[PDB]
Protein backbone atom coordinates (compact mmCIF):
# COMPACT_ATOMS: atom_id res chain seq x y z
CA UNK A 1 0.00 0.00 0.00
CA UNK A 2 0.82 3.95 -0.56
CA UNK A 3 1.97 5.33 2.87
CA UNK A 4 0.38 8.48 3.92
CA UNK A 5 2.88 11.36 3.18
CA UNK A 6 4.28 13.14 -0.13
CA UNK A 7 4.88 11.42 -3.27
CA UNK A 8 6.63 13.14 -6.31
CA UNK A 9 5.61 13.38 -9.46
CA UNK A 10 8.87 12.36 -11.60
CA UNK A 11 7.91 13.49 -15.65
CA UNK A 12 8.94 14.93 -18.41
CA UNK A 13 7.57 14.77 -21.66
CA UNK A 14 9.22 15.03 -24.92
CA UNK A 15 10.62 18.41 -25.74
CA UNK A 16 10.77 19.22 -21.86
CA UNK A 17 14.45 20.39 -21.04
CA UNK A 18 14.84 17.06 -18.45
CA UNK A 19 12.64 13.98 -21.25
CA UNK A 20 14.87 11.20 -20.14
CA UNK A 21 13.85 7.56 -18.16
CA UNK A 22 17.84 8.19 -16.95
CA UNK A 23 17.16 11.35 -15.78
CA UNK A 24 13.61 11.10 -13.89
CA UNK A 25 15.21 8.00 -12.16
CA UNK A 26 17.71 10.40 -10.98
CA UNK A 27 15.01 13.05 -9.70
CA UNK A 28 12.86 10.22 -8.07
CA UNK A 29 16.38 9.22 -6.26
CA UNK A 30 16.76 12.81 -4.96
CA UNK A 31 13.04 12.78 -3.71
CA UNK A 32 14.16 9.05 -2.29
CA UNK A 33 16.74 11.04 -0.12
CA UNK A 34 14.56 14.08 0.46
CA UNK A 35 11.85 11.79 2.20
CA UNK A 36 9.28 11.34 -0.76
CA UNK A 37 6.92 7.96 0.70
CA UNK A 38 6.29 7.15 -3.53
CA UNK A 39 6.56 8.16 -7.21
CA UNK A 40 4.21 9.12 -9.65
CA UNK A 41 6.06 8.10 -13.59
CA UNK A 42 4.78 8.11 -17.16
CA UNK A 43 5.65 5.31 -19.74
CA UNK A 44 7.15 1.62 -18.94
CA UNK A 45 10.83 2.94 -19.64
CA UNK A 46 11.08 5.65 -16.94
CA UNK A 47 9.03 3.05 -14.33
CA UNK A 48 11.67 0.65 -15.01
CA UNK A 49 14.74 3.43 -14.73
CA UNK A 50 13.03 4.60 -11.68
CA UNK A 51 12.89 0.92 -9.83
CA UNK A 52 16.63 0.69 -10.69
CA UNK A 53 17.29 3.83 -8.63
CA UNK A 54 14.82 3.33 -5.55
CA UNK A 55 12.45 0.49 -4.25
CA UNK A 56 9.82 3.68 -3.40
CA UNK A 57 5.89 2.29 -4.44
CA UNK A 58 5.61 3.98 -8.08
CA UNK A 59 2.01 5.15 -9.64
CA UNK A 60 2.30 4.31 -12.97
CA UNK A 61 0.73 5.71 -16.21
CA UNK A 62 0.67 5.66 -19.93
CA UNK A 63 0.04 9.59 -21.39
CA UNK A 64 -0.64 8.86 -25.33
CA UNK A 65 -2.69 10.11 -27.60
CA UNK A 66 -5.09 8.31 -29.81
CA UNK A 67 -7.37 9.56 -32.75
CA UNK A 68 -11.29 10.79 -31.91
CA UNK A 69 -10.28 10.48 -27.95
CA UNK A 70 -9.03 13.30 -25.30
CA UNK A 71 -8.48 10.26 -22.94
CA UNK A 72 -4.28 10.31 -23.04
CA UNK A 73 -3.61 8.76 -19.48
CA UNK A 74 -3.62 4.66 -19.82
CA UNK A 75 -6.78 4.95 -22.35
CA UNK A 76 -6.22 1.35 -23.80
CA UNK A 77 -4.93 -2.21 -22.26
CA UNK A 78 -1.91 -1.53 -24.65
CA UNK A 79 -1.16 1.03 -21.95
CA UNK A 80 -2.50 -1.25 -18.89
CA UNK A 81 -0.54 -4.42 -20.52
CA UNK A 82 3.18 -1.83 -20.69
CA UNK A 83 2.48 -0.89 -16.92
CA UNK A 84 1.68 -4.62 -15.86
CA UNK A 85 5.32 -5.01 -17.66
CA UNK A 86 6.79 -2.45 -15.95
CA UNK A 87 5.68 -4.08 -12.43
CA UNK A 88 4.61 -0.49 -11.20
CA UNK A 89 2.83 -0.88 -7.51
CA UNK A 90 -0.63 1.35 -8.42
CA UNK A 91 -1.78 1.55 -12.17
CA UNK A 92 -3.93 5.20 -12.41
CA UNK A 93 -5.99 5.91 -15.46
CA UNK A 94 -8.33 8.49 -16.67
CA UNK A 95 -11.66 7.56 -14.70
CA UNK A 96 -13.66 9.96 -16.73
CA UNK A 97 -16.84 8.73 -18.88
CA UNK A 98 -15.17 10.27 -21.69
CA UNK A 99 -14.90 8.59 -25.08
CA UNK A 100 -12.35 6.31 -24.84
CA UNK A 101 -10.64 4.88 -28.04
CA UNK A 102 -11.11 0.53 -27.01
CA UNK A 103 -11.92 -0.44 -23.61
CA UNK A 104 -14.73 1.07 -21.28
CA UNK A 105 -13.32 2.42 -17.57
CA UNK A 106 -15.47 -0.78 -16.14
CA UNK A 107 -13.39 -3.14 -18.81
CA UNK A 108 -9.80 -1.79 -18.16
CA UNK A 109 -10.38 -1.92 -14.26
CA UNK A 110 -11.81 -5.63 -14.77
CA UNK A 111 -8.83 -6.09 -17.03
CA UNK A 112 -6.33 -5.27 -14.34
CA UNK A 113 -8.21 -6.94 -11.48
CA UNK A 114 -8.03 -10.34 -13.92
CA UNK A 115 -4.36 -10.23 -15.62
CA UNK A 116 -2.47 -7.97 -12.51
CA UNK A 117 -4.93 -9.12 -8.97
CA UNK A 118 -1.73 -7.69 -6.99
CA UNK A 119 -1.67 -3.78 -8.26
CA UNK A 120 -3.49 -1.09 -6.61
CA UNK A 121 -5.50 1.11 -9.27
CA UNK A 122 -5.75 4.79 -8.91
CA UNK A 123 -8.31 7.20 -10.68
CA UNK A 124 -7.47 10.63 -11.76
CA UNK A 125 -10.99 11.98 -11.93
CA UNK A 126 -12.02 15.87 -12.61
CA UNK A 127 -15.83 15.90 -11.19
CA UNK A 128 -17.21 15.20 -7.02
CA UNK A 129 -19.67 12.52 -9.39
CA UNK A 130 -16.71 10.87 -11.52
CA UNK A 131 -14.50 10.31 -7.53
CA UNK A 132 -18.12 8.30 -6.48
CA UNK A 133 -18.11 6.59 -9.94
CA UNK A 134 -14.49 5.04 -9.04
CA UNK A 135 -15.12 4.56 -5.20
CA UNK A 136 -18.18 2.32 -6.64
CA UNK A 137 -15.37 0.52 -9.12
CA UNK A 138 -13.80 -0.45 -6.32
CA UNK A 139 -10.37 1.46 -7.19
CA UNK A 140 -8.06 1.59 -4.22
CA UNK A 141 -6.98 5.36 -4.40
CA UNK A 142 -9.14 8.22 -6.30
CA UNK A 143 -6.81 12.00 -7.26
CA UNK A 144 -7.95 15.12 -8.21
CA UNK A 145 -5.37 14.65 -10.91
CA UNK A 146 -7.65 15.80 -13.92
CA UNK A 147 -9.84 18.93 -11.89
CA UNK A 148 -9.08 21.91 -14.18
CA UNK A 149 -7.38 19.69 -17.24
CA UNK A 150 -10.87 18.94 -18.83
CA UNK A 151 -12.83 20.59 -21.31
CA UNK A 152 -15.70 21.03 -18.75
CA UNK A 153 -13.25 22.01 -15.67
CA UNK A 154 -11.13 24.69 -17.60
CA UNK A 155 -10.38 27.54 -15.43
CA UNK A 156 -10.15 25.52 -12.04
CA UNK A 157 -8.11 24.29 -9.58
CA UNK A 158 -7.64 22.12 -6.34
CA UNK A 159 -6.24 25.14 -4.47
CA UNK A 160 -9.51 27.74 -5.22
CA UNK A 161 -11.53 28.64 -2.24
CA UNK A 162 -9.73 26.87 0.44
CA UNK A 163 -9.67 23.62 -1.29
CA UNK A 164 -13.48 23.09 -1.54
CA UNK A 165 -13.17 20.24 -4.35
CA UNK A 166 -11.44 18.76 -2.42
CA UNK A 167 -13.50 19.11 0.69
CA UNK A 168 -16.44 17.75 -1.28
CA UNK A 169 -14.38 14.93 -2.78
CA UNK A 170 -13.25 13.43 0.51
CA UNK A 171 -16.95 13.69 2.03
CA UNK A 172 -18.59 11.81 -1.00
CA UNK A 173 -16.10 8.58 -0.78
CA UNK A 174 -14.78 6.52 2.33
CA UNK A 175 -11.74 5.47 -0.81
CA UNK A 176 -8.51 6.62 0.20
CA UNK A 177 -7.98 10.44 -1.80
CA UNK A 178 -4.78 12.00 -3.41
CA UNK A 179 -4.43 15.53 -3.17
CA UNK A 180 -2.82 15.64 -6.73
CA UNK A 181 -2.87 18.73 -9.55
CA UNK A 182 -1.60 22.66 -8.82
CA UNK A 183 -0.10 21.39 -5.12
CA UNK A 184 3.12 24.17 -5.21
CA UNK A 185 3.41 24.88 -1.56
CA UNK A 186 4.62 23.26 1.75
CA UNK A 187 2.08 25.75 3.09
CA UNK A 188 -0.79 23.51 -0.07
CA UNK A 189 0.60 20.25 0.49
CA UNK A 190 0.30 20.92 4.90
CA UNK A 191 -3.62 22.09 4.14
CA UNK A 192 -4.74 18.92 1.74
CA UNK A 193 -2.99 16.59 4.62
CA UNK A 194 -4.96 17.93 7.58
CA UNK A 195 -8.31 18.39 5.31
CA UNK A 196 -7.34 14.54 5.36
CA UNK A 197 -6.19 13.18 2.15
CA UNK A 198 -4.49 9.93 2.45
CA UNK A 199 -1.42 11.60 -0.07
CA UNK A 200 -0.51 14.22 -1.92
CA UNK A 201 1.30 14.33 -5.58
CA UNK A 202 3.77 16.84 -5.89
CA UNK A 203 5.43 17.71 -9.48
CA UNK A 204 6.44 20.70 -11.09
CA UNK A 205 6.93 22.38 -7.44
CA UNK A 206 9.76 19.86 -7.13
CA UNK A 207 10.54 18.06 -11.01
CA UNK A 208 9.95 21.00 -13.43
CA UNK A 209 12.51 23.77 -12.87
CA UNK A 210 11.48 25.45 -15.79
CA UNK A 211 7.70 25.84 -13.80
CA UNK A 212 9.52 26.54 -10.80
CA UNK A 213 11.73 29.31 -12.35
CA UNK A 214 8.60 31.11 -13.80
CA UNK A 215 7.31 31.01 -10.24
CA UNK A 216 10.03 32.80 -9.27
CA UNK A 217 10.51 35.54 -12.44
CA UNK A 218 6.56 36.19 -12.09
CA UNK A 219 6.58 37.98 -8.46
CA UNK A 220 8.82 40.42 -10.20
CA UNK A 221 6.31 41.35 -13.19
CA UNK A 222 2.99 41.33 -11.03
CA UNK B 1 14.40 6.92 4.62
CA UNK B 2 11.35 4.83 6.97
CA UNK B 3 7.77 6.41 6.43
CA UNK B 4 5.42 6.95 9.18
CA UNK B 5 3.04 4.41 10.03
CA UNK B 6 3.21 0.76 11.06
CA UNK B 7 6.64 -1.28 11.08
CA UNK B 8 5.78 -5.25 10.98
CA UNK B 9 8.71 -7.34 12.99
CA UNK B 10 8.78 -11.02 11.02
CA UNK B 11 11.42 -12.78 13.21
CA UNK B 12 11.38 -16.56 14.95
CA UNK B 13 15.11 -17.60 16.60
CA UNK B 14 15.89 -20.98 15.85
CA UNK B 15 13.97 -22.95 18.94
CA UNK B 16 10.36 -20.59 17.56
CA UNK B 17 8.44 -22.59 15.70
CA UNK B 18 7.79 -21.01 12.54
CA UNK B 19 11.78 -20.53 12.70
CA UNK B 20 12.34 -20.12 8.38
CA UNK B 21 13.23 -17.35 6.06
CA UNK B 22 10.41 -18.84 3.61
CA UNK B 23 8.00 -17.90 6.23
CA UNK B 24 9.11 -14.96 7.59
CA UNK B 25 9.14 -14.08 3.58
CA UNK B 26 5.39 -14.28 4.06
CA UNK B 27 4.50 -13.21 7.33
CA UNK B 28 6.68 -9.85 5.31
CA UNK B 29 3.94 -10.29 2.18
CA UNK B 30 1.32 -10.82 4.83
CA UNK B 31 2.33 -7.37 6.77
CA UNK B 32 2.51 -5.85 3.17
CA UNK B 33 -1.10 -6.28 1.76
CA UNK B 34 -2.02 -5.64 5.34
CA UNK B 35 -0.82 -2.06 4.79
CA UNK B 36 2.59 -2.13 7.02
CA UNK B 37 5.74 0.86 5.75
CA UNK B 38 8.00 -1.50 6.57
CA UNK B 39 9.63 -5.01 8.02
CA UNK B 40 12.12 -5.65 11.22
CA UNK B 41 13.94 -9.08 10.37
CA UNK B 42 16.42 -10.92 12.00
CA UNK B 43 20.06 -12.40 10.12
CA UNK B 44 20.86 -12.27 6.03
CA UNK B 45 19.00 -15.11 5.09
CA UNK B 46 15.44 -14.01 6.18
CA UNK B 47 16.16 -10.28 4.80
CA UNK B 48 17.45 -11.38 1.23
CA UNK B 49 14.36 -14.06 1.46
CA UNK B 50 11.60 -10.89 2.46
CA UNK B 51 13.78 -8.50 -0.22
CA UNK B 52 12.91 -10.55 -2.84
CA UNK B 53 9.10 -10.83 -1.47
CA UNK B 54 8.00 -7.44 -0.88
CA UNK B 55 9.78 -3.95 -1.46
CA UNK B 56 9.46 -2.06 1.76
CA UNK B 57 12.23 -1.18 3.75
CA UNK B 58 13.90 -3.57 5.91
CA UNK B 59 15.02 -2.85 9.63
CA UNK B 60 18.45 -5.16 9.64
CA UNK B 61 19.25 -7.13 12.67
CA UNK B 62 21.47 -10.21 13.20
CA UNK B 63 20.67 -11.42 16.96
CA UNK B 64 23.57 -13.74 18.45
CA UNK B 65 24.90 -14.32 21.61
CA UNK B 66 28.54 -13.94 22.66
CA UNK B 67 30.41 -15.07 25.79
CA UNK B 68 31.26 -12.20 28.16
CA UNK B 69 29.17 -9.50 27.02
CA UNK B 70 24.97 -9.31 27.34
CA UNK B 71 24.51 -7.45 23.78
CA UNK B 72 23.23 -9.53 21.44
CA UNK B 73 21.19 -7.31 18.59
CA UNK B 74 24.07 -6.99 16.17
CA UNK B 75 26.73 -7.24 18.43
CA UNK B 76 30.45 -7.09 16.18
CA UNK B 77 31.54 -6.07 12.83
CA UNK B 78 30.38 -9.59 11.54
CA UNK B 79 26.80 -9.08 12.36
CA UNK B 80 27.13 -5.66 10.67
CA UNK B 81 28.87 -7.47 7.46
CA UNK B 82 26.31 -10.10 7.52
CA UNK B 83 23.50 -7.31 7.38
CA UNK B 84 25.44 -4.68 4.53
CA UNK B 85 25.40 -8.26 2.52
CA UNK B 86 21.19 -8.55 3.12
CA UNK B 87 21.42 -4.53 1.73
CA UNK B 88 18.72 -3.85 4.13
CA UNK B 89 17.71 0.00 4.08
CA UNK B 90 18.13 0.26 8.23
CA UNK B 91 21.00 -1.52 10.40
CA UNK B 92 19.69 -1.70 14.12
CA UNK B 93 21.81 -2.43 16.61
CA UNK B 94 21.93 -2.72 20.68
CA UNK B 95 22.78 1.17 21.24
CA UNK B 96 23.01 0.62 25.19
CA UNK B 97 26.31 1.29 27.36
CA UNK B 98 27.08 -2.44 27.71
CA UNK B 99 30.30 -3.70 26.95
CA UNK B 100 30.35 -5.65 23.51
CA UNK B 101 32.53 -8.53 22.52
CA UNK B 102 34.87 -7.03 20.06
CA UNK B 103 34.21 -3.14 18.81
CA UNK B 104 32.55 -0.41 20.49
CA UNK B 105 29.08 1.14 19.80
CA UNK B 106 30.71 4.07 18.77
CA UNK B 107 33.54 1.72 16.30
CA UNK B 108 30.83 -0.29 14.49
CA UNK B 109 28.30 3.37 13.62
CA UNK B 110 32.02 4.81 12.30
CA UNK B 111 32.49 1.36 10.66
CA UNK B 112 29.07 1.47 9.34
CA UNK B 113 29.37 5.01 8.07
CA UNK B 114 32.57 4.08 5.94
CA UNK B 115 31.66 1.25 4.61
CA UNK B 116 27.64 1.50 4.21
CA UNK B 117 26.90 5.31 3.52
CA UNK B 118 23.84 4.90 1.81
CA UNK B 119 22.59 2.83 4.91
CA UNK B 120 20.32 4.48 7.92
CA UNK B 121 21.16 3.12 11.39
CA UNK B 122 18.97 2.56 14.32
CA UNK B 123 19.96 2.85 17.95
CA UNK B 124 18.22 0.11 20.29
CA UNK B 125 18.07 1.73 23.43
CA UNK B 126 16.84 1.44 27.55
CA UNK B 127 17.35 4.57 28.89
CA UNK B 128 16.91 8.35 27.85
CA UNK B 129 20.96 8.87 28.53
CA UNK B 130 21.29 6.04 25.76
CA UNK B 131 18.81 7.83 23.60
CA UNK B 132 20.87 10.96 24.17
CA UNK B 133 24.23 9.23 23.46
CA UNK B 134 22.66 7.79 20.27
CA UNK B 135 21.85 11.43 19.05
CA UNK B 136 25.50 12.39 19.88
CA UNK B 137 26.25 9.16 17.42
CA UNK B 138 24.20 10.61 14.81
CA UNK B 139 22.01 7.61 14.96
CA UNK B 140 18.92 8.50 11.92
CA UNK B 141 16.11 6.20 14.61
CA UNK B 142 16.17 5.54 17.94
CA UNK B 143 13.84 2.70 19.27
CA UNK B 144 13.10 1.79 22.69
CA UNK B 145 13.52 -1.89 21.83
CA UNK B 146 15.80 -2.81 25.02
CA UNK B 147 13.62 -1.04 27.90
CA UNK B 148 12.91 -3.36 30.27
CA UNK B 149 15.03 -5.51 28.37
CA UNK B 150 18.93 -4.63 30.45
CA UNK B 151 19.90 -5.64 34.39
CA UNK B 152 19.12 -1.93 34.98
CA UNK B 153 15.96 -1.06 33.62
CA UNK B 154 14.04 -4.35 35.34
CA UNK B 155 10.26 -4.20 36.02
CA UNK B 156 10.17 -1.16 33.87
CA UNK B 157 7.88 -1.36 30.66
CA UNK B 158 7.02 0.63 27.80
CA UNK B 159 3.59 1.15 28.66
CA UNK B 160 3.72 1.97 32.47
CA UNK B 161 2.55 5.30 33.44
CA UNK B 162 0.55 6.25 30.02
CA UNK B 163 4.50 5.58 28.13
CA UNK B 164 6.30 8.33 30.65
CA UNK B 165 9.20 6.49 29.16
CA UNK B 166 8.35 7.19 25.77
CA UNK B 167 7.25 10.75 26.61
CA UNK B 168 11.09 11.39 28.33
CA UNK B 169 12.89 9.93 24.89
CA UNK B 170 10.41 12.30 22.59
CA UNK B 171 11.71 15.42 24.74
CA UNK B 172 15.15 14.10 24.77
CA UNK B 173 16.33 13.81 20.95
CA UNK B 174 15.44 15.39 18.20
CA UNK B 175 16.15 12.22 15.86
CA UNK B 176 13.02 10.07 14.63
CA UNK B 177 12.09 7.55 17.72
CA UNK B 178 10.02 4.56 17.10
CA UNK B 179 8.35 2.82 19.64
CA UNK B 180 8.96 -1.27 19.74
CA UNK B 181 8.90 -3.31 23.10
CA UNK B 182 5.68 -4.82 24.25
CA UNK B 183 3.20 -2.71 21.27
CA UNK B 184 0.53 -5.43 21.69
CA UNK B 185 -2.31 -4.01 20.86
CA UNK B 186 -4.42 -1.15 18.28
CA UNK B 187 -5.01 0.76 21.05
CA UNK B 188 -1.65 0.88 22.37
CA UNK B 189 -0.11 1.79 18.88
CA UNK B 190 -2.60 4.13 18.10
CA UNK B 191 -1.52 6.21 21.81
CA UNK B 192 2.11 6.37 20.87
CA UNK B 193 1.55 7.68 17.46
CA UNK B 194 -0.31 10.30 18.96
CA UNK B 195 2.42 10.84 21.22
CA UNK B 196 4.25 11.81 18.32
CA UNK B 197 6.74 8.50 17.62
CA UNK B 198 7.94 8.58 13.61
CA UNK B 199 6.76 4.81 13.71
CA UNK B 200 6.19 1.65 15.27
CA UNK B 201 7.68 -1.76 15.41
CA UNK B 202 4.74 -4.64 16.01
CA UNK B 203 6.08 -8.19 16.28
CA UNK B 204 4.34 -10.45 18.48
CA UNK B 205 1.33 -9.60 18.04
CA UNK B 206 1.08 -9.68 14.39
CA UNK B 207 4.03 -12.57 13.27
CA UNK B 208 4.23 -14.88 16.88
CA UNK B 209 0.86 -16.98 17.06
CA UNK B 210 2.34 -18.94 20.19
CA UNK B 211 2.65 -15.12 21.87
CA UNK B 212 -0.86 -14.58 20.77
CA UNK B 213 -2.12 -17.79 21.68
CA UNK B 214 -0.74 -17.46 25.44
CA UNK B 215 -2.99 -14.16 26.02
CA UNK B 216 -6.26 -15.97 24.65
CA UNK B 217 -5.53 -18.92 27.17
CA UNK B 218 -4.49 -16.29 29.66
CA UNK B 219 -7.83 -14.44 29.50
CA UNK B 220 -9.24 -17.42 31.20
CA UNK B 221 -6.28 -17.67 33.94
CA UNK B 222 -6.89 -14.77 35.40
CL1 LIG C 1 11.24 21.78 -16.45
CL1 LIG D 1 5.12 -18.26 17.40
Amino acid sequence: MLPHGLIVSCQALPDEPLHSSFIMSKMALAAYEGGAVGIRANTKEDILAIKETVDLPVIGIVKRDYDHSDVFITATSKEVDELIESQCEVIALDATLQQRPKETLDELVSYIRTHAPNVEIMADIATVEEAKNAARLGFDYIGTTLHGYTSYTQGQLLYQNDFQFLKDVLQSVDAKVIAEGNVITPDMYKRVMDLGVHCSVVGGAITRPKEITKRFVQIMED
